[PDB]
C-alpha cells in the first residue's frame, strides 16, 4: 500500500515553552480507491486519542497525502517517551507502525560565541555576522538573530559539522547592511539546545566597544 | 462529608521545563466508614487516567486525607485550559467539583535590577543582596539565587507587593558572607515570570557597581 | 451577650510624637433592647475622664457596634502601662473587663542600609531607589521617605520577612522622576522602630553614595 513517514518535531519547538511542538505521521503516494485512512497514537503503550487529522491532499500525480498532527508535550519527548503511529488502511494489507524518540545520547552544553565582521568586509554594503556554536551533542539545535527584540530574517545557518572531540560546531551568517552595524545597534544570538539550561542562551555583539576590537572611548568616570 | 481543595502547580515547576508541574487536589475529613475514595480528573472536561494516587494520611481529627496528583502539561496549563478534580465518595451527597486555571491577565514582562550592598553593609560579617524585580504581572514568580551555576539556598524573598500604576514588585536579599563577596564572586540572581521570553532571566552582580563606577577601571590593551 | 474587642494604636502613631496613639475599643454584638453603654477605662488602675466615644453605628446584621478611642501619651503605652477596657451594658451577667499593654518582646535595632538605584534602570523615565530594613525584632515598623525635609509619596513598603536569626526585614522602593535623581538630590530614608535610639534613625541618597571619590585607574599596555 501506501508509504508511509514520520516528521520528528523541531527541536526549537520542543526546546521552547511558548511553541507548540507535534509529532507527524505523514502518508504518501495513497490511491483514490482506498480515502480510509486511520491513525493509532501509542505513547509508552499508552494509545492517545487527542490526536488531530489533517485534510488530505492531491499531488500532480493523483496520490493523496493526509498528515496526522499530534500535539506532543516537551516534558514527555525530553524524559524518554516513545510515540508509536499505528496506521491501519485499507489498500495497506497489514497496520503499518513506526518508531520515533528522542536521540538518546549524552548531552554536551553547547558554547555561543560571536563574532564581529573583520575589516576586510567593511567595505562592502553588507557585512556578515558569525555565530559560532561548538561542543554541543547532539545536533538537535536551532539558532536566529534578534535586534532590539525583534527577529532577524537575513541570515542562514551551516548545518552541524562534526568534531574532533565528537560533538558538533555550526555556524549563522547574519548579513545587515552597513549603516545598521555602524550606529552602535545591538545584535543577539539566540541558540536553543537541550543541554542548556532552561534550553536557551544568548551573546551579544555591540559595534566598538561592547566588545573590545576597535577601541575608542568617551569613559564616565 | 469529606472536603476538596486546589492547589495550582508552582510558577516555578510551570515556567521551567525540567521541573514536573501538576496540580493538587487535596480531600481532608475523611470518615473510617468511607475510607476509599475515587478521583476522576477532567482538563476541559476530559479524562485522563495518568494521575497518581498517594496513600491515605490518618489525621490527628479521627479522620483521612487522601491526594491525587495529576502531572499537567506545561503548554496545558500556561495556555489556560482548565482542571477539575471531581471526587467521588459514598458520604458526599453531591461529588466535589473545583476548576483552577491560569490567572487570566495582561502579563507585564519584570524588569529585574540588582543592587550590590551599601558601603555600611560591608562593614560587617555578611552582606545583603538586592534583587528587585519590578513592575511585573501576575503576582506568580519563584526566585532564586546561583553562583556560578551552583544553587543558593540562604536567601529570602518578600512576597509581590502593589505597584501604584497596578502592577507587581517584589525583593530578595541574599544573605552571603562579607569574604566571599571581597574577593569577587560572581553572584546572580534568577527570575522565572511567565511574561518573559524563555520564561527566565538572570541578572549578573560582581563587586564592582558596574564597570565604570567602583574603585578603578584598570584598562588592560 | 456583647463582646469586648480591644486594638492597639498603629505603631506608626505610637512610636513618633506628633501623631496620635489611641486606644481603640470595640463592643459587639449590641442588641437593640439594651443598647446603652457606659466606657470606662484605668491606667494601671486609675480611672481617666480624658476620653472620647465614637457614635453609635448600624451594620447588615440588625445589631449595633460602637468604638470609643481614648488618647494616650506615647511614654505610657512605650513603658507598658496597663489600659483595660470596661463595658457596663445593660445586656451583661456581668461587666467585660479586657487587657491590653504593650506587646512585649525582645529588641534589635533595625539595621538600615539604603541602596542606590542601578545603571540598568538608567535608561528609563523613571528610577527606583531602595531602602534595605534587616535585623529588627519585632516586625511592627513604619518607614517613611522625605528629601529637602519635605516628605514623599511615590513609595511603597514590602511586609516584614522573618529572616534566619529570628528577626524581620523589608524594603521600600521609592520612584522618582529619573531628571530629579539625576542632580544628586538628597533622599532621606526615615526609619521609625522601638528598638532604635530615639526611636527613630535615618539614611541618606546621593548620586555618589554609589559613585565613590577614590579613583585609583591605571592604563597597563
Ligand atoms: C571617539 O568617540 C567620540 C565620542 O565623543 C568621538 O567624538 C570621536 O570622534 C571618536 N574618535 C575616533 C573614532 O577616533
Ligand atoms: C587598581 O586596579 C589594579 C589592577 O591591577 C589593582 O591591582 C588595584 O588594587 C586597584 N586599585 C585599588 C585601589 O583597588
Ligand atoms: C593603585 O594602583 C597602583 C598601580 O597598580 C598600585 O601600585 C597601588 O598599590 C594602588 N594603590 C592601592 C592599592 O592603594
Amino acid at each position: 500500500g501506501p508509504s508511509v513517514f514520520l516528521f520528528p518535531p523541531k527541536p526549537k519547538d520542543t526546546l521552547m515553552i511558548s511553541r507548540t511542538p507535534e509529532v507527524t505521521c505523514v502518508v504518501v503516494d495513497v490511491s483514490h480507491e482506498d480515502p480510509e485512512v486511520k491513525f493509532n497514537w501509542y505513547v509508552d503503550g499508552v494509545e492517545v486519542h487527542n490526536a488531530k487529522t489533517k485534510p488530505r491532499e492531491e499531488q500532480y500525480n493523483s496520490t493523496y497525502r493526509v498528515v496526522s498532527v499530534l500535539t506532543v508535550c516537551h516534558q514527555d519527548w525530553l524524559n524518554g517517551k516513545e510515540y508509536k503511529c499505528k496506521v491501519s488502511n485499507k489498500a495497506l494489507p497489514a497496520p503499518i507502525e513506526k518508531t520515533i524518540s528522542k536521540a538518546k545520547g549524552q548531552p554536551r552544553e553547547p558554547q555561543v560565541y560571536t563574532l564581529p565582521p573583520s575589516r576586510d568586509e567593511l567595505t562592502k554594503n553588507q557585512v556578515s555576522l558569525t555565530c559560532l556554536v561548538k561542543g554541543f551533542y547532539p545536533s538537535d539545535i536551532a539558532v536566529e538573530w534578534e535586534s532590539n527584540g525583534q527577529p532577524e530574517n537575513n541570515y542562514k545557518t551551516t548545518p552541524p559539522v562534526l568534531d574532533s572531540d565528537g560533538s558538533f560546531f555550526l555556524y549563522s551568517k547574519l548579513t545587515v547592511d552597513k549603516s545598521r552595524w555602524q550606529q552602535g545597534n545591538v545584535f543577539s544570538c539566540s541558540v536553543m539546545h537541550e543541554a542548556l539550561h532552561n534550553h536557551y542562551t544568548q551573546k551579544s555583539l555591540d559595534k566598538s566597544t561592547g566588545k573590545p576590537t576597535l577601541y575608542n572611548v568617551s569613559l564616565i568616570m
